[PDB]
C-alpha cells in the first residue's frame, strides 16, 4: 500500500465519495475505482481528515 495522496488522488477520491455515498458499500465502490493499492481503514481515514465526513458514523445514514 501507499498512505499518502496527491492532488489529484485526493480529487479522485471526492469525486467517487461523492457517487457512491448513498450506496451500501461506499468505500468498496471507491476502492474498485481507485488505480493506487490502499487500505479501507486509511480511506475512512482520509476521507475523515477532508472534512467530507464530520465522523465515522455519517459514512452509513439511515
Amino acid at each position: 500500500h501507499i498512505v499518502l495522496w496527491t492532488g489529484d488522488q485526493e480529487l479522485e477520491l471526492q469525486r467517487l465519495f461523492e457517487e457512491f455515498r448513498d450506496s451500501d458499500d461506499v468505500l468498496g465502490h471507491i476502492m474498485k475505482n481507485i488505480t493506487a493499492k490502499r487500505s479501507r481503514a486509511r480511506i475512512v481515514d482520509k476521507l475523515l481528515a477532508l472534512g467530507l465526513v464530520a465522523e465515522r458514523r455519517e459514512l452509513y445514514k439511515k
